[PDB]
């Protein structure tokens, strides 16, 4: 009886072409998920900024996030367990949401990924009632609800996947105990049940579906849990027609370490897929006022492989979100979606493509494969993701690596 | 008392800039080497086309090659042992020089390389009297003498390295026995004694020198010998100032295997050296009428990584040779040099840069490092190689990847 | 409503101890299954020797088998489809009943497992009307009905498990097509919805039950299916109290492949369960006048780990069958049972415990778990299996590895 | 110009058979090695019990050991550097040798092996002057000179191998810094030159030789350093004629961790070598008054594998050293030799065969290999090791596992 719903958030002043595909709004889905839950809610988030004053800005668009916060407090009014795991080196330092929720009675246990693996807790997911889950790239932020284009999935009335996500969250929580040390081998309970070798089978809305999860870094991977890097390489290798991807940043290197090293695993996998199998490879990387200008040379190197004569297609584009009058809001107006679409599978993750997110920084990934069902009316998850990717690609907000019109509000060359 | 000298052959009608550095001509070196022989001569060659009419053309430029054959016959007139190892799939099918030598009393032997490992005997080297060696990419052909640019190195009075090369020559010779198979483990007879970690040390002309050899494929590499790919990777990694490489063909893919695959080992090593260590990388690729156009996209990728601001500088150029009134010579007017020079070593190879060369075909490389001696003397082999590379790079015959002049000669986009 | 019952065949002239547990006779269950058929019958078998003179023997003990064939023929007299899959290198090459059934109208496909995976179709299961199901270590042979002791399980009125085994039989049937090749990936139709971590739940006669299937080799194992080896290792590892096992042949080495190699997976699992978890281990191998004596030392290698002080308890015994006057029946009077019992689960398979049965030779097995329900009168299936194993263990026909004596029927080296 | 010679220590009152092979005494070899020391001595040892009063006994057999200390003190009288690394959980808690040496001007660092990975520093070797090396199974104890049979190898005048071992000693030394932690990746300074794939190649007294070094635990192995476990696995797999192994204790299980686990890697490799290749396997374990009885059944398992008719020959014996009058000395009269000789290689180790010695406890191992060369008269190292092993095997102190004669000073069943 498992149900799967693609959810997404279009920011303000971003109209789409007529007839373009759309999914459920993020705010409505989050409100419905919070209302449905009646036993307990477990959230794994990088940071918490749900109010305008938390950042230090005052704007009407924050209202939605504020409402969500109120709903959370309303959840505390019905005596519902609420456990939060957040990275010790969190981003928003002046936020006070966690203190208010703790005062209301919500347990919050900071997990120090900075001391253990020299990274951060980038995972973002919800497990409510042990029956419904949500997983996306959306932080617990009003910007992610109203000012940042975002994507994710929500699974309803599904038990085993909820149990697996609960296992991962329990690993995070156990690590969050004060004065903790990485175990050499995780206990029996933390072992994952579904892997890429034996994915979880289900009847989603009446159609077959094989879905599984993946975790990172390798230290936080219990027995039987696929690494998110391994899942990415698997969904790349199994491709035979095309590969579409959309990430916020793409560096084939190590970002924050010393000395920096070249990390070609994803780049090599993409090139091998494009060459050996002759699959159409498309990349759509978001851009904004805060993106690192040094990413572009690697993108140009990737696109230089294009050669229709020899059956190579590695087209690459940058997604541009106009800033408009929202210049006061920091770290906003960017495309934060991270996902991959294939004719066989579909990957939704919460980590960028860099050595840190697969070596040190924690993260989770979800792989879904929906075979066509008896009723052809219901489009598969792969088809919906591909349609969304095509809508993003054909839109005027995406430009080629050569298009550098002055009115684009991006760093470009720095 | 080893004496190592760099040798090279410049095709006619290819003048260089005034004051350009130059090495000893190849014809003189080969003539002197054949003149000094008094015990035996061993040669490993891909094909034999010394006679002008062999190919099917008549020209004055082949006269030099004829002389070489005469000298070989003169050797057969002085009771000098002569052994030849030739690949079973020879290129020049219409070859009669081997028949003439065999009739005179040679010891030719066809190595069934294609039957064994689906490759060819691309190794080309000379061992004279078990004391002198010659190693380069010049197959026995007058085109390499007068119509193809070529680089190599010869060593005099260096018995240890001569025996080391005799080891792999004996490997080829044993494999050349009719109805032979690849041994599971090579006997101690063919075991080497100098490798990358314990190179042959000596005083070359009063200058400290560490030199060693390589081999390929690993199936044909006996115990104690470094694979050519391993030597190339070591030379790339150990570099800290620059890497100047020149090859006729550069392919990060399997060349003739089916199905095609992506083999990024050399590409990954080059990118990692350029980025992590911040070393200047320059590549020079030969460009002739027979060059595969599909090679150009990959090169362009390596060119796109150039980011001078972020301490990542990679440059790629194509070296073309004007043809003019030299159209009747086939498979000529190409830059056949295959070598690499860093600030700490110098590698001279006889094989191109592709997966098949380092995994299926027979290839051999030589690595030489010359420390600055106490006496001023002249310049190290590294300095001479760097000077030759700079002269070629600054020449009018080397153009950028985007500099496709209409009056040029190479294939370019095909 | 699913009714799962165990069945076993007691060989003629093989009395048991007074007041010993038993189960439903195999012949009666097979007759009931053939009588209740109304739509179709699908059979997967290794060979067919229903008739007595099929193997060239004139004995009354074959009469029962003859009757079965008669019933089968009567089935084809009621316009009921009959699908049969047999191994191409089948034993008893003088088989004639298969030709008779094919002439009467039964579709027969000979799976070429010999040329496909270098194995044989050792799997023997049975599907009736897509609703009833049988599986045991009993070939369609008269001597397997009255001269040889085996054990199997038959489930009545269970649709989902019947359809899963129908999917496996459809895999075999598709492979039986002339000029067929191994599919690298399997269509969605050949996909099991019940695996080890997601078994089929049911209320068999009230008591809850979790049952799932396993198939081998992995080449013939479709997506979502559990490999036999995986199921065996899972049941061995899950056990915390005791492990009982009965297999005709036990070899930790490859049997028919070249060159012979060690395959210690099952040995290692048994030893680890015995030592690390302190699990009592009892093993019962079979004996026959045609048995490989080289199996015996390995069993002794298992027997030596019998230190009661260190909480390591491993016992191994052999089961002899008195030949009596039945010396004229080839390949008979052998313990054919292949099953395994723990305190929590029960595995019933159609494969021996060598390497080839899990890499090349096809086989099928079932893992069933029954927990006590509201009514404790009905003993769990694991308890019945343990009772049968204890009856066999205490039988006079079972002797330890030291109980060699005159008059035994084992090969006993030689 | 490297020289290799085996050196063994024969206990007091242990007369071997007349005309038996033998090598240099341990005490004289150590004294000569210390005399030849001129620059620095680096010693890695488990503990120090040089003097008799260290334990608290009064025996004349300690004389030699005390003299050794005197020699060491005389070394410190010549202003010679002396660095010693010992395990933090050392055995002899009363010894004052380290304190006396530190008073005289030594350099002692207590490596916190117990806290880093829950193990001990079982490695024992000497690096003298950076040119000579020694390594065996001898601790810095007088009990190791006149009361415990031991074996090791000493090498003179070999700079490369000495530097290779000095790299491991430097790893231990830097781990001995207070409050130090295990680095994620060891720097290039600790990278090993020679490993399994490219062993050091040299000429020992005119005999060609290949030799390398192996270290454990996996965590303390830098880049390019082969691990002891994989070294043993490869040496045993490459065997084709026989494998003669001698050790103190043989546990295919975890030794002192919790919970206990089965560790069959060495047992599986032994059985695979015995069966697949049909090699002759001989195992000789040393039993003393402190031997754990639980080892005996496991060995019996291997002895139960014997089957001459099937080309599977395995034999196991035990070595009993009579106590005689030497009953007051604790942990004495035990065969401490740990080595293994095959027809192609000879391995001399430091750690026993158990899980902890290859996962947590740190040890070092050497794999030498000599082939006939310019001095065929001189017996190779493997020949000498085989001769010593056969001398021990044929000695009256070697008793089969079935041998349970009274009066033997071995625990037996306990
Ligand atoms: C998840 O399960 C719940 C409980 O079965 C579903 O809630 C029911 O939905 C049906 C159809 O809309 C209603 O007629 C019932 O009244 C609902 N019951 C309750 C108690 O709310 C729900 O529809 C399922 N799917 C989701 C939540 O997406
Ligand atoms: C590039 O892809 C095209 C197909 O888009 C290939 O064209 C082939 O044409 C032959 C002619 O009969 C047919 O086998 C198919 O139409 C095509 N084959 C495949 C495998 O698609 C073309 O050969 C490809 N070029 C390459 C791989 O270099
Ligand atoms: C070495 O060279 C000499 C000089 O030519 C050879 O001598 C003559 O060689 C011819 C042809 O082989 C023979 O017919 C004569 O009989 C030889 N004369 C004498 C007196 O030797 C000699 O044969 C050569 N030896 C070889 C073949 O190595
Ligand atoms: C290699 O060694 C040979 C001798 O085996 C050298 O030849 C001699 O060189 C000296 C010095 O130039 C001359 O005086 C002798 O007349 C030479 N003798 C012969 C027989 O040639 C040679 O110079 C050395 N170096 C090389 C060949 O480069
Ligand atoms: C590129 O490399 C150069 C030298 O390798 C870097 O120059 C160093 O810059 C740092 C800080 O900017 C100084 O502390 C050093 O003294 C400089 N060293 C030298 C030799 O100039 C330069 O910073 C690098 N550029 C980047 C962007 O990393
Ligand atoms: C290691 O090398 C040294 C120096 O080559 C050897 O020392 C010499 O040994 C010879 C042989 O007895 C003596 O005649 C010399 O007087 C020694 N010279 C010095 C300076 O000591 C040393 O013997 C070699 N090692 C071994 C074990 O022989
Ligand atoms: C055990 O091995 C030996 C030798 O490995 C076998 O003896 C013969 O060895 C030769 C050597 O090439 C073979 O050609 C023969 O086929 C082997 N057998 C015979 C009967 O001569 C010996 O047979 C092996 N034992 C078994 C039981 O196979
Ligand atoms: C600025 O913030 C204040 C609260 O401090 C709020 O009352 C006011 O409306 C805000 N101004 C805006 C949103 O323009
Ligand atoms: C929540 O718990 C408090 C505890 O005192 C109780 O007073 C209140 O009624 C509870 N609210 C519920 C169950 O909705
Ligand atoms: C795992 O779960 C908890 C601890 O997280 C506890 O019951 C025990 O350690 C394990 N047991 C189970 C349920 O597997
Ligand atoms: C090639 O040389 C000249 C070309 O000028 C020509 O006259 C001659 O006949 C040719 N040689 C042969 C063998 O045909
Ligand atoms: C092998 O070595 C021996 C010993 O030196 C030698 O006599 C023989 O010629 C060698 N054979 C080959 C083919 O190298
Ligand atoms: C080609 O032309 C140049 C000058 O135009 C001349 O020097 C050269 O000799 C010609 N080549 C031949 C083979 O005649
Ligand atoms: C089988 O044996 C019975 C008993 O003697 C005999 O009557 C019958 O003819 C025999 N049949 C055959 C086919 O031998
Ligand atoms: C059953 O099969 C018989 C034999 O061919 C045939 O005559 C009869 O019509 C069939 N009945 C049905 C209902 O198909
Ligand atoms: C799979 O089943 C569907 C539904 O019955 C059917 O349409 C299709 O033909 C089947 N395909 C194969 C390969 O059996
Ligand atoms: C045949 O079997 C019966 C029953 O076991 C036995 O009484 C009789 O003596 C046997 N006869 C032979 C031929 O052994
Ligand atoms: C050791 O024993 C000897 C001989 O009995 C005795 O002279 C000496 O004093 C003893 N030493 C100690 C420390 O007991
Ligand atoms: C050691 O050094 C000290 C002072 O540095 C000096 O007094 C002594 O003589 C030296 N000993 C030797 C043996 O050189
Ligand atoms: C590595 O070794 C070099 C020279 O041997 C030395 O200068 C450097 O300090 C060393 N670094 C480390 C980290 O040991
Ligand atoms: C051991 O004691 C016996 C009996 O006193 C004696 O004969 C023998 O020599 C002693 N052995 C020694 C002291 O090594």
């Amino acid at each position: 009886s498992c149900q799967l719903v693609l959810v997404e958030s279009i920011p303000q002043d971003l109209p789409s072409a007529a007839g373009s595909p759309s999914a459920q709004p993020l705010g409505q889905a989050w409100l419905q998920l919070l209302d449905t839950a009646q036993e307990s809610v477990h959230v794994a988030s990088y940071y918490w900024s749900l109010t305008g004053p938390d950042i230090g800005v005052n704007d009407s668009s924050s209202q939605l996030g504020e409402a969500l916060l109120q709903k959370l407090q309303q959840l505390l009014g019905r005596n519902i367990s609420l456990a939060v795991a957040t990275s010790s080196p969190t981003l928003a330092r002046t936020s006070t949401d966690l203190q208010v929720l703790a005062a209301r009675g919500a347990h919050v246990r900071q997990v120090p990924m900075g001391r253990l693996t020299r990274g951060v807790l980038h995972s973002k997911f919800w497990v409510v009632d042990g029956r419904h889950i949500y997983m996306g790239s959306a932080n617990m932020d009003w910007r992610s609800l109203t000012q940042v284009k975002e994507l994710g999935a929500v699974i309803y009335n599904c038990s085993h996947l909820a149990q697996d996500l609960e296992k991962t969250f329990q690993t995070y929580w156990v690590l969050g105990v004060p004065k903790a040390v990485l175990p050499k081998t995780w206990p029996q309970n933390f072992s994952s049940h579904f892997n890429r070798f034996q994915p979880f089978h289900g009847l989603f809305d009446g159609v077959p579906t094989t879905a599984y999860f993946s975790a990172s870094p390798p230290a936080l991977c219990p027995q039987g849990r696929t690494r998110d890097l391994e899942a990415l390489l698997a969904v790349m290798g199994s491709a035979q027609e095309f590969i579409y991807a959309s990430v916020m940043e793409y560096f084939p290197t190590t970002r924050f370490s010393h000395p920096p090293r070249y990390w070609p695993v994803l780049d090599n996998a993409l090139r091998a897929a494009a060459f050996g199998k002759g699959v159409r490879v498309r990349l759509l990387v978001g851009c904004g006022l805060n993106t690192d200008p040094t990413m572009f040379p690697y993108l140009r190197s990737l696109q230089a492989l294009s050669n229709p004569a020899a059956n190579v297609s590695v087209d690459v584009k940058v997604f541009i979100v106009p800033v408009g009058n929202h210049s006061n809001i920091p770290f906003s107006r960017v495309n934060h979606s991270k996902f991959m679409v294939t004719e066989k599978a579909a990957y939704i993750g919460t980590s960028n493509w860099s050595e840190d997110y697969f070596s040190s920084t924690a993260g989770v990934g979800l792989v879904v494969t929906q075979s066509p069902g008896a009723q052809p009316a219901g489009a598969t998850v792969q088809e919906q993701l591909r349609q969304l990717f095509e809508r993003d690609w054909s839109s005027r907000y995406a430009v080629g690596l050569d298009g550098q019109a002055p009115g684009q509000d991006c760093v470009w060359q720095g």
